[PDB]
């Protein structure tokens, strides 16, 4: 009656600003989680107002840009980010992302387009 697992091969999957995101599909209030891969970065800074962002990354390597600082992230980091930070990030690397309280596109805000010639990677 209830369904408890959720795979890839069901995921919405799609390209967000240079990033591949693996949505599948489940609702929960308390959180979001989804997968991301990103080749050279996500090319778009943006901060949500509600939510926190919690990126554990599974593989690879890469640097997150939190109201402006560098963050150096590699495999089995855990990057942290609060509601109301500007994120943007660089990078090879596999991620799983949380999301909490759960995504909702609305508490997003737009800050900027990030040239892809700014990527080093
Ligand atoms: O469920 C989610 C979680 C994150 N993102 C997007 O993932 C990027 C950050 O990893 C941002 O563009 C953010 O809007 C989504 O589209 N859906």
């Amino acid at each position: 009656m209830t369904k408890y697992k959720y795979t890839v091969e069901e995921s919405e999957r799609f390209n967000k600003h240079g990033i591949d995101l693996t949505v599948y599909g489940q609702v929960d209030p308390s959180a979001t989680v989804v997968r991301v891969s990103v080749e050279r970065g996500h090319f778009q800074e943006f901060f949500n107002v509600r939510s926190s962002y919690t990126y554990y990354v599974v593989s690879g390597q890469g640097v997150f840009y939190l109201n402006s600082e560098a963050v150096p992230a590699g495999a089995t980091d855990l990057i942290t980010v609060p509601p109301n930070t500007r994120i943007h990030f660089f990078g090879s690397m596999e991620m799983v992302l949380t999301v909490a309280p759960a995504f909702n596109e609305q508490d997003e805000r737009h800050v900027r387009f990030i040239s892809e010639s700014e990527s080093p990677y």
